[PDB]
């Protein structure tokens, strides 16, 4: 039973396990254990859209406005369709 201690989490995950692990501070992705030799963990966010503009990981079916780099406001949404395709649509007035 190769465990995948996430250390910063202080929790183990027997091979073939999956849990939640906040990335930087607000980000969050599903860290899965695959046991390679010392405890490898494939963390990926396919169902947890995360925007680095508001510093807040959204969920599936959620929605949040997020400008780009000019000052507009792309009303993005975590459509979640296979890998969290949270798209962003500027204000189309």
């Amino acid at each position: 039973a190769e465990k995948c201690f996430d250390h910063a989490a202080g929790t183990s995950y027997v091979v073939g396990e999956t849990w939640e692990k906040p990335y930087q501070g607000w980000m969050m992705v599903d860290c899965t254990c695959l046991g390679e030799g010392s405890g490898r963990i494939t963390c990926t966010s396919r169902n947890r859209c995360n925007d680095q503009d508001t510093r807040t990981s959204y969920r599936i079916g959620d929605t949040w406005s997020k400008k780009d780099n000019r000052g507009n406001l792309l009303q993005c949404i975590c459509t979640g369709n296979g890998r969290g395709e949270w798209k962003c649509e500027r204000h189309t007035s």
